[PDB]
């Protein structure tokens, strides 16, 4: 019950839906730091029937689709399929997208994502981008830009 756990956590009054207040205060009470336009981007993406409310199916679907996207990004970065992402792979991937960066810049990115202080694996990746509403590698790169300060 991934998304059941999350939803049950967020739905404070237990009326079966999560409103924007519950999402905000919820994310803060779970310790996930998000800006209002990120949270609102999540909400607008999730509210398929546009009633200003997230029911369980909408929530579950958003997180499912998002997880698929992030998994796709991960597997697109992992060139040698070792289930991990090395800095050189970030360099190559960004190079195919017309960005030339150095090894220490990629290392900087990875360290911004890693906690083990090694390179990042699928668990850290997934956890890091779980509530980050980036939709693809481009948006991930833009996020890396305002996160690390490097202009990429
Ligand atoms: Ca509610
Ligand atoms: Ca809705
Ligand atoms: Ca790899
Ligand atoms: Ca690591």
């Amino acid at each position: 019950t991934r998304y059941e756990t999350l939803f049950q956590a967020l739905d404070r009054n237990g009326d079966g839906v999560v409103d924007i207040g519950e999402l905000q205060e919820g994310l803060r009470n779970l310790g996930i730091p998000l800006g209002q336009d990120a949270e609102e981007k999540i909400f607008t993406t999730g509210d398929v029937n546009k009633d200003g409310k997230l029911d369980f199916e909408e929530f579950m679907k958003y997180l499912k689709d998002h997880e698929k996207k992030m998994k796709l990004a991960f597997k697109s970065l992992d060139k040698n399929n070792d289930g991990k992402i090395e800095a050189s792979e970030i360099v190559q991937s960004l190079q195919t997208l017309g960005l030339t960066i150095s090894e220490q810049q990629a290392e900087l990115i990875l360290q911004s994502i890693d906690v083990d202080g090694t390179t990042v694996d699928w668990n850290e990746w997934r956890d890091y981008f779980l509530f980050n509403p980036v939709t693809d590698i481009e948006e991930i790169i833009r996020f890396w830009k305002h996160s690390t300060g490097i202009d990429i």
